[PDB]
RNA sequence: CACUGAC
RNA sequence: GUCAGUG
């Protein structure tokens, strides 16, 4: 059959990196960022934990922090995860108002072109001990 | 994560 | 944000 699937989806967020023994888990109704890019109904998607880590000849890898990008819900043409799929690295995350269905409308956009915002959180919501934010600090 | 160069 | 390389 045939292989290499060249499916880029870049977030329009950034990511959560966990600097602590567990994963990520957020409650039903959190773990939603201020999307101000999408709708209210936009306001459903899941988090991927992702990896950069240099592969070199001698061995030299670069290392970085494991960091859950934020992706909303129909993220990719061939994805095949609909809501409440349960797989590694991959929590579900709504709010109300957001409806079960795919919205790849804004699960796209040039990397090398468009940057990302820095992922915060609403009023009343705060980020998990372990976790901070990448590009914003508590007072700076 | 630390440092540089680049979109 | 993303790529190349090094610490």
């Amino acid at each position: 059959g045939a292989m290499g699937l060249p499916n880029n989806t870049a977030s329009w967020f950034t990511a959560l990196t966990q600097h602590g023994k567990e994963d990520l888990k957020f409650p039903r109704g959190q773990g939603v960022p201020i999307n101000t890019n999408s709708s209210p109904d936009d306001q459903i998607g899941y988090y991927r934990r992702a990896t950069r880590r240099i592969r070199g000849g001698d061995g030299k890898m670069k290392d970085l922090s494991p960091r859950w990008y934020f992706y909303y819900l129909g993220t990719g043409p061939e994805a095949g995860l609909p809501y409440g799929a349960n797989k590694d690295g991959i929590i579900w995350v709504a709010t109300e108002g957001a409806l079960n269905t795919p919205k790849d409308h804004i699960g796209t956009r040039n990397p090398a072109n468009n940057a990302a915002i820095v992922l915060q959180l609403p009023q009343g919501t705060t980020l998990p001990k372990g976790f901070y934010a990448e590009g914003s600090r508590g007072g700076s």
